[PDB]
């Protein structure tokens, strides 16, 4: 009867202790840059046949350790409304293949807030849709940032839930 919990990490998601990853990933499963490029770095062979559509995550086995690729919208191109549906699809994806994989946990970055933002902040909207996702799954979600003042936010957002 182990208590699922939210905990939130600055540092590179790359080095994470969790029994899988979501990789923030492009549609082409290229390695692209920010959380994308880290992941690479380390799982290269994870971009394996890795593309898939926006809305959408595809799962590449490295071995054991699963490397889930979740597409979310960039912001560039999509509407408000598209891709906020998008990010809803991406997240929802991901909280599938967690509860599919059996993992006891998975670390996260929030998706659409780094080069696919369209240059706005989406902490909030990003945080919000990976809650409303994975909320109902069992796993330990480790949140994966590098902002200090993203952070101090993020913490207070689990914190105030409970």
């Amino acid at each position: 009867h182990h208590a699922p919990s939210y905990r939130v990490k600055r540092m590179d998601i790359a080095k994470n202790d969790e029994e899988c990853v979501v990789n923030a990933a492009n549609p082409r499963g290229l390695p692209g840059d920010g959380v994308c490029k880290a992941v690479y770095k380390k799982w290269p062979e994870s971009f394996k046949n890795s593309a898939t559509p926006v809305g959408t995550a595809k799962t590449v086995m490295c071995g054991t350790y699963p490397v889930i690729h979740a597409v979310g919208p960039n912001f560039s191109n999509y509407s408000e409304s598209e891709g906020d549906r998008e990010l809803a699809a991406a997240y929802r994806e991901v909280a599938k293949e967690v509860t599919r994989l059996g993992v006891n946990s998975v670390a996260i970055p929030l998706l659409s807030t780094g080069v696919y933002s369209g240059g706005k902040d989406r902490l909030t909207q990003s945080l919000n849709h990976l809650f409303t996702a994975m909320d109902s799954t069992d796993a330990d979600v480790v949140i994966y940032c590098r902002d200090k003042e993203w952070e101090k936010k993020i913490s207070e957002a689990i914190q105030m839930r409970t």
